[PDB]
């Protein structure tokens, strides 16, 4: 039971409203959610197909998303991800505070901050 579970419906709502025929931001982001310092759930934010889906726990790549296809990955506490998703903080602020680990293209998360704020 994650705080993040409480906000998934609202995020799916916002994804459903994105226009499908004029696509410009199509990154694949892996998100590894922590509770008490260990990864307890992993999800993919798939901006190509515009979906969020659960993946195998803590994995680096999958058959559908091989390594060369993943743009960036973030390890983040469940509570902090819920705060970003509810627009109470940003990825930029969490990076400034040392609260997250990001591999791959860090700029993808900073750009996501900017796109999400208008949605
Ligand atoms: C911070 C968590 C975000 C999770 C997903 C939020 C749902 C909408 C996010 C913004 C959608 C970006 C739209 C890009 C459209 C495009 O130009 O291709």
């Amino acid at each position: 039971a994650l705080k993040t579970d409480q906000i998934l419906d609202k995020l799916n709502e916002k994804l459903a409203q994105v226009d499908r025929s004029k696509r410009s931001f199509t990154v694949i982001l892996f998100v590894h959610l922590r509770q008490e310092g260990k990864v307890v759930r992993s999800v993919v934010l798939d901006f190509n197909d515009l979906k969020i889906s659960e993946i195998e726990l803590a994995v680096t790549s999958t058959a559908d998303y091989p390594a060369e296809r993943i743009d960036a990955s973030i390890t983040i506490d469940d509570n902090d991800f819920y705060l970003v998703a509810t627009k109470e903080t940003s990825f930029a602020a969490l990076i400034e505070q040392g609260k997250v680990d990001i591999t791959g293209n860090k700029q993808a998360f900073l750009t996501l901050d900017e796109k999400f704020r208008n949605k």
